[PDB]
């Protein structure tokens, strides 16, 4: 009853669940998809609520993932959208690998497989705005590990592959490890219950400065145009919304989200860590997830206030979407209309209040 | 034999000439088109190269353009796409109005009127990314006079109308009061002439930050664009190449392409007028024109020297493309590609060597 299948490795990502719910649109190209979910934890009961079948596997285990994934026969496009955490070159291509020797030998009708890695193939750098064609920094970095494994599998066993370098994703998972939108809006929502201003920690320079990103969307519709587009086989392409941004009109309409006064940043102070700042709000979250009756999540698990310090204190990342661009590739996002999109998301799914 | 006649105000111009060209296209929305060409030079002999009806024509002068334009009762669209060469808000509005007086009770068939101003709409400032919805500045700026009118005569005359904002314009013609790109060949063939290297002239921060521009084809595009689809009618409306570049990237191009050697910007050197630089070189560009047998212009008319003076000292200048791309439009140039490409035009057309 299905044109293609479709393994989202990382169903519970901040992409992956995208990828979950993008396939089973009755629209979407390569239609209709069979969608096998991957990731290590429970199905959580959010994602329960999905037409995927889902599959709990501890990728970085050879043995489990080859007992798991062997029997999938049916397979014809691998999304792998995850990473371990850590920036672990070779813990990190195990995943990859351990996919890859579970499927290719299984999944006689295996055509292509998309990897997902990032802008940081740009800086760990090299100036902006980056280019698909810029070399690779002389530098450890598990991003190039992935590429050797795909060139080097996909060539042997005539698949076709397709690199994505997005910027920062605006998405709406849970269970993400580093969602900066999910992370902000547990910020203003504990800023909210204790009756205080949105008070901006980050830098001056990354207050003011062009930044960019890409909705969760955006990335699958683009990974899923690599997956049934010619034009766009065996390219490697970056994956943003096309447009620029500052955090500085970020942050303003944040407030404005959450009915609350806004202090923007201020001349002369220095930046202020959100990691430090939040460190003892954990109970706090509970009281909140109980009195709006949100989906259980803990705070150590739908914020990463240690990820926006970083993006808050980071500048002249600009990503070029020409390439995709000059291939065919027209979607876009109003990166603003998107942000406000990702806290609308998240609060219908009851994420957040 | 026509579906569609064009008033081109400004033929000879950066964007005019452009439309001379795009306008003429057999599969050009609204085609075939019949095109007026006025401007208030004799017709150059590289025009009259065009398809279109040149009519030399002072605008400025309401009794001449009446004379000339009223007889003209066909025309179904209008395109303003000039400016009297200074900031004067009177002589600017009155070229206008002079336009609209003698067509709107001549041309019982005219729909639309396209009216071109530019990003100074938001600086003379607003913050960047700028967007169409922006209030006007409390200053004079004669684009502010321009839009009163178009409001006013429009909608007396139950006419659709269109308000363009392109950014620093990409274009191609010798005549223009303000091409970026002439003007910089030009001083990198006088370089070459002289056996110096291209010596970056501008300021730090041009050099280093994110800098966008519009194709004088994508403006026109964007134009016509405008003046066929339902979508776009009564609409304020941005106009760039849809991505950003830095000019320290422009130049290493521009560079290789004169085949010489670069000097890009130098730590602690403060900006040096390009205009005074090229102060005393209108002899030895009549020498170059001759050698190369090139169309015989002027230093002072195919080169703005002070216009990139300008350039080289401005930043946070970038324009939003969202509202155009959410109405349709997914008109979009590669920057880089498309300075290379007024490179090779300006020496196809053999305006320089
Ligand atoms: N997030 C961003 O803003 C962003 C932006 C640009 C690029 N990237 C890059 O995109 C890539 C994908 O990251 P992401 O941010 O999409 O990840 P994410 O949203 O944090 O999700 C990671 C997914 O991988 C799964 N996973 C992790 N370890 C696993 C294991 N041992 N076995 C099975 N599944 C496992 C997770 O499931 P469990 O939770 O059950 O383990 C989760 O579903 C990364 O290389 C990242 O650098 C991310
Ligand atoms: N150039 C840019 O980079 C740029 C970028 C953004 C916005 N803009 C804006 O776009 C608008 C159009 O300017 P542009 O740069 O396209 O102009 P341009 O390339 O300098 O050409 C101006 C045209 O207007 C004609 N003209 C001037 N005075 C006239 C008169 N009295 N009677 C008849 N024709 C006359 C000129 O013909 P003659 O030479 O024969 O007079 C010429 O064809 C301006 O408001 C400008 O601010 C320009």
């Amino acid at each position: 009853s299905y044109k293609s299948v479709a393994l989202v490795v990382g169903v519970t990502g901040i992409v992956g669940s995208s990828l979950a719910e993008v396939l089973k649109l009755p629209d979407t190209p390569g239609g209709p998809w069979k969608v096998y979910g991957v990731a290590r934890r429970p199905c959580p009961v959010w994602l329960a609520k999905k037409p995927v079948e889902y599959i709990q596997c501890d990728v970085s285990d050879n043995q489990e993932t080859i007992s798991k994934l062997s029997p999938l026969k049916d397979i014809t496009h691998i999304f792998y959208v995850s990473w371990i955490g850590s920036e672990d070159c070779q813990t990190n291509a195990t995943m990859f690998k351990n996919i890859l020797n579970s499927v290719i030998p299984n999944a006689s009708n295996l055509q292509h497989v998309c990897l997902q890695t990032g802008i940081k193939h740009y800086f760990g750098p090299h100036d902006s705005p980056f280019t698909e064609d810029l070399p690779r920094l002389n530098v450890q970095n598990f991003y190039h590990d992935l590429e050797d494994i795909l060139y080097e599998e996909t060539g042997k066993n005539n698949l076709t592959w397709s690199i994505h370098r997005p910027a920062l994703v605006f998405g709406f998972s849970p269970c993400s490890m580093m969602n900066i939108v999910s992370t902000l809006c547990v910020y203003a929502t504990i800023c909210k219950h204790e009756n205080k201003a949105l008070v901006y920690p980050g830098s001056k320079n990354s207050w003011n400065c062009y930044a960019d990103a890409v909705d969760a969307d955006l990335v699958a519709e683009h990974e899923i145009w690599a997956a049934v587009d010619p034009k766009a086989k065996n390219q490697v392409l970056n994956c943003n919304n096309g447009d620029v941004f500052k955090w500085k009109h970020i942050w303003k309409k944040l407030a404005e989200e959450f009915g609350i006064e806004m202090v923007g940043y201020v001349e002369g102070k220095e930046q202020v860590s959100l990691a430090e700042l939040m460190k003892d709000k954990d109970q706090v979250w509970d009281e909140i997830v109980k009195k709006n009756n949100l989906v259980p999540t803990k705070l150590k698990e739908i914020a990463a206030f240690w990820f926006a310090d970083i993006a808050f204190c980071s500048e002249n990342l600009i990503s070029s979407m020409n390439k995709s661009k000059e291939l065919g590739f027209l979607g876009f996002r109003n990166s603003m209309k998107s942000f406000v999109s990702c806290i609308d998301k998240m609060r219908d799914y009851r994420f957040i209040p």
